[PDB]
């Protein structure tokens, strides 16, 4: 997975912005939400988020699946690093284990829960 907003802003831009978010908002972390690029669903509207450190990752499903108008049928998944976070995990927690070195927290979804 290569994130375009890492190619549409310098890192040292990112790592500058990212420290400012986590500064100002200490409650929150800023998450880049991008999709697989063989994935077959909607696009997202916005990339760059302000999310709380205590919401789940199934609210962030359920927020990432009425943004993008997404039936309880179809399938979508979350990927940080290349593994599927716990439904049942904060952000906050994931942002601490995972955040870059811009202090951004990268997730990609998809349909599928391998994706290429």
């Amino acid at each position: 997975m290569k994130f375009v907003y890492k190619e549409e802003h310098p890192f040292e831009k990112r790592r500058s912005e990212g420290e400012k978010i986590r500064k100002k908002y200490p409650d929150r972390v800023p998450v880049i939400v991008e999709k697989a690029p063989k994935a077959r669903i909607g696009d997202l509207d916005k990339k760059k988020y302000l999310v709380p450190s205590d919401l789940t990752v199934g609210q962030f499903y359920f927020l990432i699946r009425k943004r993008i108008h997404l039936r309880a049928e179809d399938a979508l998944f979350f990927f940080v690093n290349n593994v599927i976070p716990p439904t049942s995990a904060t952000m906050g927690q994931l942002y601490q284990e995972h955040h870059e070195e811009d202090f951004f927290l990268y997730i990609a979804y998809s349909d599928e829960s391998v994706y290429g």
